[PDB]
């Protein structure tokens, strides 16, 4: 029962989704959530937001600049490394490296090229950037090292107090490492198919497997005495608006159309007459909605809830896409993996009626008729249905997999955003004409493709950030330019 | 445009399927109601008029010979294999024969598992067994070779299909057939894991490495969906003489004792309620004095079954439990963990039968199998059954882990008596009740605590194939031709 390792491990865990409310608000409530189609901003006082594409630097820089992310990560990695090397015990540092990848994947996925390999002990980013490809190559190398070490020490354990993800269970850490490896492999499957295949198939071939049961979901079980940060953030200003962040129209439209029994687990009911679940539209004129925010459905969440990093459902949907779209050898069939993912999701949230849900070949995502009468979407959403069809086209299979993966990944907005950019699925609603404050830079139908680099970097690391933009980014440093694995 | 081989194929494929568990009521009664069921701990005989049975260990030859002698099994199998082979070879389409060979292994594994050494490799086109026997080891080696051929061919042709009418197991879905072949390969690998560990490892690990995987979902369970117009044969057999006895076969005390003790929500799917006051589920004891029970059979719980039900060959739950044992007991590389596989098997089973409350069930570390207090007051078991509990314990001993896996696999394999019987003989689990003193009519040959270890060879073979069956007994069996001698994979 050591404070120093314990404190370090928790610090590392916090660099994924921070326990600091305002940091988590920025990374996941105001950025990930809306860009991934789960959340919608709901504070009339915000004249500049990420969702409206006119965000100021203090909103966009957080992943790359916040002390609670990179500086904290590398400072604490160094501590755990010392402990491992000075107690001749490689387990703690191997687990720390897995958390490193979980944290920094979100960072590169937000900006594209980033400092990574050249970040020294001190955690400073005043050094040359890596290409996003080099970053991903290092991720794979790092995960493989951790997997090898932990598998050699599969019967070892961390103390429970040093691990509120898995209570020091080394085998679950290996499963998460293989699972994360599969996520990142599929991430690069369009741009780097041979590498993706090798990493995807390697993950599934490992003797300890992936996250296959909800009992092994990667969630940070840190809260109860300390409040869940997402809880506090989305509940801010509750009395006036119902909350600073509401569930998005998109997710609720899909789930309403499918009569999805998971809705009761995701959302609180709206105050709009006749409509149990109503989401708030993203990329809208916020000032006009001041008086109406409070009527929409809200995020169902408790101050003691764990924070999700990755679930068993996603792993099934990854294997489904790996086989069906990319032709990788996943030791199974797409039809099985798709249904297993949906079943795992229903079970995760305690919803019943999955059989009828999986048999539904006629229900489609619902229209968005705005009960406030301000942001009604005049067109139809996708006609993609639930029931697996083996004879369907590749495009339909991919839309089917990603749509269900997306629903099942509530509320992992950053992951949903990455999948939306890689695949184009699910078919998210566009920003409105008034809500797109990009001055023409952002296409309302495509949304934000990345965050711009921090102004701090142009000031203090000028030559290096300019190299990244001129040599690695393949476009201007704005929200319209796609990242490497998303380039079409 | 339809040709003779289109028609020949449909009839042939259904014929082959019927050689696993027959659609003929009396054949199925013998193979699975009177033999498999009781010996596996699922079923119990319940006809006061039967003075000679397999469960009492004094069965006559007409009961014991059926697997090896019945025309509805071997003769039908090899006759129809020959037909499908011709179709494949003369239409340049290897899919039908590859599927047929999988069914062959499903059918004949039950036969060798019943007797030990059997005729196999030397059975010619005509389906006659008047030839030299194979050792059980040679039979299993051939099974693996045959499954591997089928898997290779079907995987090369994974997007091909049989017509639906030629396949009431999988409706011609080639990939499901591969999954069943890999699954059957894993079953047979684990079967031989005590006696042939190196071979078992190779076959088990090979099965799970295959690109199309195993049976993982209940939608892909191997069941023969042949009934509805034709009555399920198990339904008819267990319901025989219903008005007097409630049925010729009742659920066994063993299975109900375990499930009652665990408050198992699958009971409502397995059994009909008893007529005994205060006891919803009560099983009938196996290996008892039947004449004394004449007036009481009707009060026990019954097999819950319908005339249109498919007949089960293998389910997704078993595959999970096989992988659980492969990793935990035998140290094979199953690309996962025993804890996961055990829970997945139990979840698949609950889902298969529409039962809820699996989370609470899997969290139960205190409930134990119940005692057997016979409400008739004749065959009460005075001792305690095993104290094995449900909840997975990673720190438990190997022996406890194996008992835990096999016990849940066994419950989940209702009513695959022949498979349960094989697992009981290989592992000693679950801890089945012994025959009673009065119920053991073996004249001392069968140990009441161990039960029947095999069927004796047919008398027909001593008459018409004397030299060959004598060779099997003297050279291959390693013991006398009776119910006490263990088969090769069960030898300690
Ligand atoms: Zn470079
Ligand atoms: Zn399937
Ligand atoms: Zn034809
Ligand atoms: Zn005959
Ligand atoms: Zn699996
Ligand atoms: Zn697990």
């Amino acid at each position: 029962d050591d404070y120093a390792l314990g404190s370090a491990m928790s610090n590392l865990a916090s660099t994924v989704i921070s326990s600091d409310v305002n940091t988590a608000q920025f990374t996941d409530c105001l950025l990930g959530g809306p860009l991934g189609g789960y959340f919608a901003d709901s504070n009339a006082g915000w004249s500049n937001t990420i969702s409206n594409f006119n965000a100021t630097n203090d909103w966009t820089r957080v992943f790359l600049i916040s002390d609670r992310i990179i500086s904290t990560l590398y400072g604490n990695l160094s501590t755990v490394k010392q402990v491992s090397e000075n107690t001749n015990n490689p387990v703690p540092y191997a687990i720390a490296q897995i958390i490193k990848v979980a944290a920094m994947s979100r960072v590169t996925d937000a900006y594209g090229p980033i400092p990574y390999s050249k970040i020294g002990q001190d955690g400073k980013i005043t050094i040359p950037y890596d290409t996003q490809e080099e970053v991903y190559n290092a991720f794979f190398k790092e995960l493989d090292e951790s997997i090898e070490v932990l598998t050699e020490n599969r019967n070892a354990a961390l103390v429970a107090s040093a691990d509120f993800v898995y209570s020091g269970n080394v085998q679950k850490w290996v499963k998460f490492a293989n699972s994360l490896k599969l996520r990142l492999a599929i991430r690069i499957a369009n741009v780097s198919p041979a590498k993706a295949k090798e990493m995807a198939e390697s993950a599934v071939n490992h003797e300890l497997g992936l996250i296959e049961t909800n009992a092994d979901n990667a969630t940070w079980k840190y809260f109860g005495t300390i409040s869940n940060p997402l809880f506090v953030a989305v509940r801010y200003n509750e009395e006036a608006s119902g909350g600073d962040t509401h569930p998005a129209a998109d997710i609720i439209c899909y789930m309403n159309g499918y009569n999805d029994n998971r809705r009761a687990s995701y959302f609180e009911e709206s105050k709009w007459p006749g409509e149990t679940y109503v989401g708030l539209r993203r990329g809208i004129n916020l000032s006009k909605m001041k008086e109406y925010f409070i009527n929409y459905s809200r995020v169902k969440i408790s101050s003691s809830d764990p924070v999700l990093w990755m679930n068993a459902a996603e792993v099934a949907f990854l294997r489904a896409e790996a086989t069906a779209i990319y032709g990788f050898n996943m030791k199974g069939t797409a039809a099985d993996f798709y249904e297993q993912g949906v079943r795992l999701s229903f079970e995760q949230w305690g919803a019943t009626g999955v059989d009828s849900y999986l048999a539904d070949e006629s229900s489609v995502p619902a229209l968005y008729k705005d009960p406030a009468g301000l942001n009604t979407y005049e067109k139809n959403l996708s006609a993609i249905t639930v029931k697996w069809n083996e004879g369907a086209s590749k495009e339909e299979k991919q839309e089917r997999i990603i749509t269900q993966k997306w629903i099942a990944n509530w509320p992992l907005g950053n992951e949903a955003w990455a999948d939306y950019r890689r695949t184009g699925y699910p078919k998210l609603l566009p920003a409105t004409s008034e809500g797109n404050l990009s001055g023409g830079i952002v296409d309302s139908e495509k949304g934000a493709r990345r965050m711009p680099y921090p102004s701090e970097e142009y000031t203090s690391n000028t030559e290096n950030v300019q190299e990244a933009v001129n040599s690695y980014l393949g476009g201007p440093d704005n929200m319209a330019t796609d990242v490497w694995w998303a380039r079409k």
